[PDB]
């Protein structure tokens, strides 16, 4: 399973979602995530998330380990995403911004 880490709150630009084979992504109001069941491990979508946000299980960030739990169970509870939409409005304000987790919006 692939991995929607920090950088992805409150940017949500959405364009790893128009490389996925299967319906992985599951979208929240200023975060997606990826469903580790449906994950096939393509990796396509790593190289298109603009905040970098998107790692592998096995290469997540020490400090970003709780994404990989929060991944999947925020994926049991929020709508597939498998259309692009535009970035949030603030989204190249808050890209790289670290400690986003406290703005994430269930
Ligand atoms: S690695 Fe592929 S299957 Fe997994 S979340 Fe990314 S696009 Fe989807
Ligand atoms: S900012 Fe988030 S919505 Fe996708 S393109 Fe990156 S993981």
């Amino acid at each position: 399973a692939f991995v929607v880490t920090d950088n992805c709150i409150k940017c949500k630009y959405t364009d790893c979602v128009e490389v996925a084979p299967v319906d992985c992504f599951y979208e929240g109001p200023n975060f997606l995530v990826i469903h580790p069941d449906e994950c096939i491990d393509c990796a396509l979508c790593e190289p298109e998330c603009p905040a970098q946000a998107i790692f592998s299980e096995d290469e997540v960030p020490e400090d970003m380990q709780e994404f990989i739990q929060l991944n999947a169970e925020l994926a049991e509870v929020w709508p597939n995403i498998t259309e692009k939409k535009d970035p949030l409005p603030d989204a190249e304000d808050w890209d790289g911004v670290k400690g986003k987790l406290q703005h994430l919006e269930r």
